[PDB]
């Protein structure tokens, strides 16, 4: 099994977007992926009620095969958070695959004249760190499993 | 692209720097794509900074080896930021690349010696990028002086490697 680390900021979807995937619902944990040919085991670990213990998420960092790192796209804050996480993944450990959560806002944010984080941006600073990037919506569910098979096809590596 | 990250301290003018550049002004990550003619050819470079990372030492050294090479900044009128050039040097060589040295705010000096307050002296800069063996530039993002030049001298060393 590949051990894959969910973590960001609290309240950005970690534990949606495990639900997502695992049981295909909105309101360790085993997923097996076809990943090309053949059948992938992951082992998902997430930081969801622990994201404020440093060492607990470093721990899970060092036993990481691959990370998934969300911000909420409706969220500035979880975005500029994201340099604190990934100095402790580069310190730590690794692929990352870092995800713009909760897309399926932004039409409504835009709507009503509130701030979202362009797209662009996460795909400028994921470039910048040598990360994957991915926008998905746990609600809704588009690109929750593209994401997770992008990561997996490049920890397979 | 060649890719070509721009570091040093906090406020020695990163984001001036590249916006100078890039955009010929001065008023996420800073990201842009620049291209040179560099002797007679076109070359692309894939540019970003350490503005608001310049504190995560892991994120920084992970940046260093993914550059073909650094535009490593000081302010002319810091001493602070220039003695900490050394630190600066010692995460790129322990990372990795060509280094370019830029003494920055250049046009401040003669604001700076008037009021009294310490420079570096160009002589200093280039001793130091010496003892590396980096090029050496001063620089204003401000009026724009040797911010073009900067750059080619750092992509014509790149490109020869
Ligand atoms: N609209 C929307 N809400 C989401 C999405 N993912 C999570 N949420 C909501 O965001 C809040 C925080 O989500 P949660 O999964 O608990 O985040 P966690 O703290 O990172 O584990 C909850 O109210 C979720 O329903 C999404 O893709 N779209
Ligand atoms: N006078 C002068 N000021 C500059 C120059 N470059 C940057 N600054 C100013 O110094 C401050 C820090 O610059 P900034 O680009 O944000 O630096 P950064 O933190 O390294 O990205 C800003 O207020 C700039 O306007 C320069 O060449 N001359």
């Amino acid at each position: 099994a590949y051990k894959i680390v969910l973590a960001g900021d609290a309240a950005v979807g970690k534990s949606s977007f495990l639900m997502r995937l695992c049981k295909n619902e909105f309101r360790f944990q085993m997923k097996t992926l076809i990943v090309d040919g053949e059948r992938t085991v992951l082992q998902l670990w997430d930081t969801a009620g622990q994201e404020r213990f440093r060492s607990i998420a470093k721990s899970y960092f060092r036993k990481a095969d691959g990370v998934l790192l969300l911000y909420d796209v409706t969220c500035e804050k979880s975005f500029l958070n994201i340099r604190e996480w990934v100095d402790m993944i580069e310190d730590a450990a690794v692929p990352i695959m870092l995800v713009g959560n909760k897309a399926d806002i932004r039409d409504t944010a835009a709507t009503e004249g509130q701030k979202c984080v362009p797209g662009h941006f996460g795909e400028k600073l994921a470039m910048t760190y040598g990360a994957l990037f991915c926008e998905t919506s746990a609600k809704d569910g588009s690109n929750i499993v593209e994401a997770v098979l992008h990561l997996a096809r490049e920890v397979k590596k």
